């Protein structure tokens, strides 16, 4: 009984769930803008909340509900904490030294011209927005699981038959 | 030089590229609108021109220049035929078994189970859109690309150490 409380997060999510306590990626875009996780930065793209929703969707409905939205908010804040570091001008874009750095501090060592293919592809005039940061943060998450799991020798290198190759990473 | 004529495509790139003589995927989404590449379907989206800028950087610039521009619309004609083959009525939209034979008649050669998670990936009420289905060859056709280059070999697999396949993967 004793030390219950309101979930602060609750509001957001009722606000767009349906009757059936679950949101789409729309819905989602929606209460995360409302929720102040991407601060005065613009909200996320809907691409972002596809990918956003693809992460926590278990049991493949397209949707999600409360528990994993509280979910999906601990990472977004893990996340988030390594931006805020570098995004040393509050510009809510990283450079791509910066992004480096960020990626780093989370334990991901890339090469320049991994990081400067990531930029690349998701730069706006040679800068990435938070947006498409956390875009960039699901999908590594998610390429990076898949590599591992095929590590059989454990070397950090994975023999990947062309039909593997091309479902594992268009499934994302 | 007889037979030099005015390349009828410069005027819709010339329209939006910079003194530099580039255009970023914003750039692209506003000119494949305008040439009507499109037909009387939807226009592209944001982040299926990012995928095609991406498809032609050779240069890793992050931008396109003409003759790669002229190049895409080469490619997305021969895309957009097939698409039209199989979605008569030009609903703008094809289904799961359409999108299979559509990718064979393309000479991509996947098992059914590959076919199967992509169509699941771009289906919206068991349907795949015309951006989608464009979005799914672009993303083929350089995944396809960056495979086949690392496997001159022609053996179908590929070693990726893990730092390449995120480069690699990524950057699309
Ligand atoms: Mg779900
Ligand atoms: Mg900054
Ligand atoms: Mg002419
Ligand atoms: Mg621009
Ligand atoms: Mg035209
Ligand atoms: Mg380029
Ligand atoms: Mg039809």
């Amino acid at each position: 009984f004793p030390g219950q409380t309101q979930d602060p997060l609750y509001g957001y999510f009722a606000a767009v769930a349906g009757q059936d306590g679950q949101i789409d990626a729309d819905e989602l875009q929606r209460c995360l803008t409302q929720s102040g996780i991407a601060g005065g930065y613009k909200p996320f793209n809907l691409e972002t909340c596809r990918l956003m929703v693809s992460m926590l969707d278990r049991d493949m409905s397209g949707t999600m509900g409360f528990n994993e939205f509280k979910e999906l908010w601990a990472v977004l804040n893990g996340w988030r904490q390594h931006f805020i570091s570098f995004d040393t001008d509050r510009s809510g874009t990283v450079d791509p030294q910066e992004l480096q750095k960020a990626l780093t501090t989370m334990g991901f060592r890339l090469s320049p011209q991994a990081v400067n293919s990531i930029a690349k592809r998701y730069s706006t005039n040679g800068k990435i927005t938070f947006d498409d940061y956390i875009a960039c943060c699901v999908k590594l998450r998610a390429l990076t699981d898949s590599f591992r799991r095929r590590d059989t020798a454990q070397q950090g290198v994975v023999n990947f038959p062309y039909d593997d190759f091309i479902q594992c990473v268009m499934s994302v």
